[PDB]
């Protein structure tokens, strides 16, 4: 499956793509403003994620640090990124269908649109200025807007038992981005796409 990852931000981002225990394609790449990076994701990929990382520094070996979404200091991500990270999540060829969503469960750093480039389904978008409107207690000094679980580490925010409800913090992400997951047990905003669809992830789709 092809994913075109497009940076429409006015600033450089370092795209990342991983399934948690492995990189997807090269796992990461620098994208200057306006740049597009096309990756190939293995059919059947379950629990894949794509995200942007901001304010990165990498040495000649591809080792360094990012202010948001750092994946163990590597340019080419093999694991998930450090929150806050707006996440494009997907599971492909799951009983003949693909499933896509955008999640704010691990916070938000950059606005995003995640849409199929093929027929048969609608895209999802979280393009609002969540960082600018971020509640004081969720603001991440290094940039972005943390989810409540990251900040507070409570059973209620982290939905440890699977018996949690919405909160003042989850309602904030939900109000700004109705189409993205705001907490673990949020009413699913997952989109069902034909199996083997192709996609485009766009950072800063509006600005």
């Amino acid at each position: 499956a092809t994913f075109e990852i497009v940076n429409r931000c006015s600033y450089t981002v370092w795209a990342a793509a991983s399934k948690g225990d492995a990189a997807l394609d090269a796992g990461g790449r620098q994208l200057n403003s306006g740049e597009s990076w096309t990756i190939n994701v293995e059919p059947g990929t379950k629990g894949g994620k794509i995200w942007a990382r901001t304010d990165c520094y990498f040495d000649d070996s591809g080792s360094g640090i990012c202010k948001t979404g750092d994946c163990g200091g590597l340019l080419r991500c093999k694991r998930f990124g450090r929150p806050p990270t707006t996440l494009a999540e997907f599971s492909l060829n799951q009983y003949g269908k693909d499933y896509i969503d955008i999640s704010n469960i691990k916070g938000f750093n950059v606005p995003m649109d995640f849409s199929p480039t093929t027929r048969g389904c609608r895209g999802v978008r979280c393009a609002a200025d969540i960082v600018g409107q971020c509640p004081a207690k969720l603001k991440a000094p290094g940039g972005g807007c943390n989810d409540a679980c990251t900040v507070f580490q409570t059973s209620e925010y982290c939905c440890t038992t699977g018996k949690c409800g919405p909160t003042e913090y989850s309602r904030f992400f939900k109000r700004l981005c109705p189409d993205a997951f705001s907490y673990v047990l949020d009413k699913p905003t997952t989109v069902t796409c034909p199996g083997s669809s192709n996609y485009r992830v766009t950072f800063c789709p509006t600005a």
